[PDB]
């Protein structure tokens, strides 16, 4: 609903920029998920990723909570890569897709720290239901040490007014899930987690002390018994 | 958003800095005028989530008599380094409204000084908190509350675009990284006037940083704050 409003206001404004630059993870798909498989992109925004994923496998779907995203998103649709409006939370809507494409792998790229954790256990049903028991999800997530990151950063660079670092930092609310707590929402709800590491993305752009800002993320791969 | 393990990583260093080697008073409090104008002058002062205890130190150089209380142990074993006669640091979970009736009783009617403590815990908490912050203030009491604007987010996003870009693709993924904070201008008020607070002065304050960024802008933290009575 806030998102739908995110993708109307991005849009306003084939290549691809590097190699493994845009999906540093790649390897790891391939080596943990069945080629052979479809593989749907839960959260595919306006698709660039998902155009990217498609370089290396041929049936792919991109669906989104947005109509924005996906109609952006069709933009780029061709054979062997098709766009969807879909709930992770629409269980119903999970398992129509399930009948359509078949047994499914799952990327999801920042997607559970864009929704309320109240709408996880639907979430994972998704999942769950696109899975079936030959299909694997690959999930990454923005780490809570991003919010650490950030601080350690107003910290040096734009630092509040004198015994204002405490007030600073009550703003700065971490996301949920490190790299234990993205294992225990798997294992809680029933996936052997087949894989999981962390994964930093720095900036291009020099802070003035000749430090690179980091961004923090964590993935896991996991199945169905 | 774990507190101990926040101030026994600040409190690790430090012989407290007294208030005098940060700023010449304005810098630390600005809002105070709206205290001064708006608190009744004879009740003591709560600082709610008083940290280290050196905002709550400067306020005890305006005040008679001032009890800081805070969640976090740790916070409070480096606050006592401050304590003298009429300036006193106690353990308390605003959540925890015994608690807070302990103190009623042991203080009298008070006013409550709150900065970043309602964003600083879980929106389930609140109800809890402004019972807590009923039983301090009683009939008397007022309670100042300034918390950090949801737009902070804002502004963060704004820098980082910036001089600390995501990885081309990772914009939409950084963004949902922004957790944001709840509570804006009218949306304080309402916790405050659905709970039976009657708000005398509302306003907005900008608390900007000396550090001057490489673009030649300064990073603004936009705050917002009110000032309540119990009707
Ligand atoms: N319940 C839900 N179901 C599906 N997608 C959702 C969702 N809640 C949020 N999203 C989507 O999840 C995305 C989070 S950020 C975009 C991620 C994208 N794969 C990329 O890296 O570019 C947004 O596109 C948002 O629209
Ligand atoms: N439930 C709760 N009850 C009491 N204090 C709390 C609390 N949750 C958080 N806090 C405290 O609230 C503060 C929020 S940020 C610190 C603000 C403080 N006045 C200063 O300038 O340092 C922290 O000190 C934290 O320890």
């Amino acid at each position: 609903v806030n998102w739908e409003r995110y993708w109307r206001d991005v849009t306003s404004d084939w290549h691809f920029g590097s190699g493994a630059e845009m999906a540093p993870y790649l390897p790891v798909m391939l080596d943990h998920l069945a080629p052979e498989l479809p593989l749907v992109d839960l959260g595919c925004g306006d698709g660039l990723l998902t155009d990217h994923l498609a370089r290396h496998y041929p049936v792919v779907v991109g669906v989104d909570v947005s109509p924005a995203a996906i109609a952006a998103a069709r933009g780029r649709a061709r054979p062997g890569l098709s766009f969807d409006v879909l709930d992770a939370t629409d269980v119903e809507a999970a398992a129509r897709l399930r009948a359509t494409v078949g047994e499914a792998n799952v990327h999801l790229r920042g997607v559970l720290h864009a929704m309320d954790p109240a709408d996880w256990p639907a979430a994972l049903t998704t999942l769950a239901t696109l899975t079936g028991r030959r299909g694997r999800v690959f999930d990454i997530e923005i780490t809570p040490a991003f919010s650490d990151a950030v601080e350690e950063m107003l910290g040096k660079f734009a630092a509040p007014p004198p015994g204002m670092a405490a007030v600073a930092r009550s703003g700065l609310r971490p996301t949920e899930l490190d790299s234990p707590s993205l294992r225990a929402l798997y294992e809680d709800t029933g996936w052997t987690v087949v894989a999981a590491e962390e994964l930093t993305g720095r900036s291009t752009m020099r802070l003035p002390d000749g430090s690179y800002f980091e961004y923090p993320f964590t993935y896991l791969v996991a199945g169905r018994r």
